[PDB]
């Protein structure tokens, strides 16, 4: 369908990082799927993501930096070369930001 777009900027914290898990990558495909593009695996509960992403978001951009058909290791040091601040521009399903949406 078309998908939801939003833009982020996180800050780090201790332990946490960002607070979040990437998969994902044109070298890293869905066991299923077979999709390539680069996700938010998790969201760390109590981390400076929870509010912010959400689980299965795809990742477009990450300060400025494309995240369209890059390799999984590319996006994961683009993330944590990051400094204080990460910003973020994510791709989501239509009501994604509830746990529950049915079509009718």
């Amino acid at each position: 369908m078309i998908w939801e777009q939003h833009t982020v900027t996180l800050h780090r914290a201790p332990g946490f990082g960002f607070g979040i898990a990437i998969s994902g990558g044109r070298d890293n495909p869905h066991f299923q799927s077979g999709e390539t593009s680069i996700v938010i695996s998790d969201v760390l509960k109590g981390g400076p993501a929870e509010g912010q992403l959400q689980e299965n978001d795809r990742v477009a951009m990450v300060n400025g930096v494309s995240m369209d058909n890059v390799e999984h290791a590319f996006a994961v040091q683009q993330l944590r070369k990051s400094g204080k601040n990460a910003k973020i521009t994510i791709r989501r399903k239509k009501g994604g930001g509830y746990s529950l949406t049915g079509y009718v």
